[PDB]
């Protein structure tokens, strides 16, 4: 048996088909089994209508077996685009073995695992061609469009494998595969799945600020295009046609950078943002406000 | 000598290069030695011209050597894209040696091997990412569009690699590379082939339908779009507007996984076929024509 | 440590990245440390503006423990798509391995490597798909469009890794990645960069004729479609519409081997050019100008 068919064989029961049908459309994805309760870990993009529109959409999970069980959506982060699923009393369960994604390192070999009895479904192969690479990612209907810090792989991520787990030579589970290929880190997924599950949903920080990208001499970064009215970014001294390179303690490159920055913040806490303004390098004091603040 | 650089050279003197050319025009592709008589297999879009216009075409074989032998057509199936050529009385032939794709997994390591000295040629590297995956392929010039039970890989195929080998790690033929990647299965490719040449060509069963894709909570698969007059489907009881989800023993999830399982049914005994009309399960009982009637 | 994590960590500290920053605009790559004195070979496209326009660009160059130094550019071969770089008096470089291309075979197992500090940077895989073979490649923006006899790889070439080494898997450069992968041989950047570095450029033979290429039964090949007054081809009977097939030693099988084959002539020596006429093959005697007199 080779070396990437044991690999995926051993982790095929861990991958499941995600399938949400209404009377007109129906969508089809990859997920993983994370908990032997029956916690499901896809992306958020494979969910989107049927939690838009849960009136209509009827979520189901097959398995490897073959077995469709009823599936309910726990929570969904389309910030991260992540979500979390439960199928209830399934037994003898498959689950996942979670890795640390802390020690991925460039070159290594992965596997890109989709749902075996899916449609378009894939299984493809490469290596991880960059670490924690902010890449910007299109929201399905009325969810956002957002920005993760991702891993990136040349296995190839499709509508076969999306949702499914980007797995190591150990078969442990390192990534999400987000559909030159990119992953979003399992310990990432680790943190978001935990609060989706305990309270539903997950609060990320905010500071009000829209930017674009600027590359030039004086100074290049993420050039901010709106600030918001009340925002911390307004409260802090933040003017737009500011060239912002670093939020806190993460150098800003551009836009994308930027995004994961703010997400990497400390609601309410004051943190540091610099800005090259007219020429004057300015450090300003934001606290960041939570996307959420009920739920916060 | 590294894994894959031993595997592709020992399978070079098997790829061949096949080229027609008017005097306006030529195409080229790859091609495999099967039988020590001088039998080469390739698939059907490679020489499609030569046949529809052999009046003006030149179809000839260069081996790995250099040497450019006069070809003949045997046979050529559109509706697997296969082909079986001929060269007389050529000495010294290295034959490739035939796999059994049932046998193949997937993550399996394989090769895409194209002709040595072609123009655009590749050798391309990958895994299986899918099998009995049914493709759709667009017909060359007159020829049909057709849908093939395929073996997918994320090797890719293209000019230069197709007609040519899809190579295992015992540097056996698996499939024949048909130009994300997809390969004609070499179990499929030996029951052809033994037909292209006793025979000439090969018979395949018809219903008379045709049919498009759908995808709902009511009933997801292959809607019939027309049903031909005096048609088996027709003589069966099939209407338009119909839902199938089963010919045979294969279910069937879209209208290319309908293609290929009318053409795993046995010509001339009746057959069920599964439909959802207006809600109501139906199943019927159609008996298989052969598309070509004489030569059956 | 994993069998391409371990190659690719140990040529890290040879590639670098090279940024060109105006006032309005700025452009990324990555390059190559070759020699101990802070010579650097990346490929022609990444430097192109920052030589048309030196007035207003700046190139400096970053190394993988983030040292950003100035660097002057030594000379540039847009026929070959190269470039050599000057970093002054940088102590403890980790200069790379370069290997012999000439013992590089189809299969093998291949890292095409970007620098890691790189925006986009990428670190694919893939194995040697093709020898010798001829890619167009388009000029930047005043830089004339080549071809360039070209090692061809499955491994995904990219903004992330153009200008970077394709690396063997003793962990040497064998080649040069240029932005379905292709790269240019290492042995053939070796004699372009060592006359870069002592004359500043390069100088390449010419005979004065354009081609476009011809696929038919009658002659094959690239037709030439205008020849310079005054040229080699001009005074060596060369005439329009004549399908050359053959430049000196070397087979010509369309317009994109021409430009190879012209540039692997002697300048000043009398050379061979096959033609076909009206019909009549027709062997011609060609004296190659060099294509800059003065540097010659």
């Amino acid at each position: 048996a080779g070396r990437f068919t044991k690999v995926a064989a051993a982790v095929a029961d861990s991958v499941v088909t995600i399938e949400s049908v209404s009377d007109q459309e129906g969508m089809q994805g990859s997920g993983v089994i994370v908990d032997g309760r029956g916690y499901i870990v896809t992306n958020n993009h494979v969910i989107s209508e049927a939690a838009n529109n849960p009136s209509q959409f009827k979520t189901t999970v097959v398995f490897n077996d073959g077995k469709e069980v009823p599936a309910n959506l726990v929570g969904r982060d389309p910030k991260t685009d992540l979500a979390v699923l439960k199928v209830d009393n399934v037994d003898n369960l498959t689950v996942a073995r979670l890795g640390d994604s802390s020690k991925v390192r460039v070159g290594d070999e992965v596997l890109a695992v989709g749902a075996p009895l899916g449609l378009r479904s894939t299984v493809t192969q490469g290596i991880v061609s960059a670490l924690h690479r902010p890449v910007p990612l299109s929201g399905e209907g009325s969810d956002t469009d957002t920005v993760i810090d991702a891993i990136q792989t040349d296995a190839s991520i499709n509508h076969g494998n999306s949702g499914g787990p980007l797995i190591d030579m150990d078969a442990q589970v390192i990534g999400i595969n987000t559909a030159l290929g990119f992953a979003i880190p399992v310990n990432e997924m680790k943190l978001v799945a935990n609060s989706l599950i305990k309270d539903g949903k997950i609060v990320h920080p905010t500071l009000g600020i829209s930017t674009r990208s600027v590359s030039n001499a004086i100074a290049s970064g993420a050039q901010v295009a709106n600030v918001k009215a009340g925002s911390p970014a307004q409260k802090g001294g933040i003017l737009e046609n500011d060239v912002i390179v670093k939020v806190g303690n993460r150098a800003v490159a551009d836009s994308d950078e930027f995004v994961v920055a703010v997400r990497q913040l400390a609601i309410g806490q004051d943190a540091p943002i610099e800005v090259v303004r007219e020429g004057r390098h300015v450090t300003l004091t934001v606290k960041p406000d939570p996307d959420s603040t009920l739920e916060h």
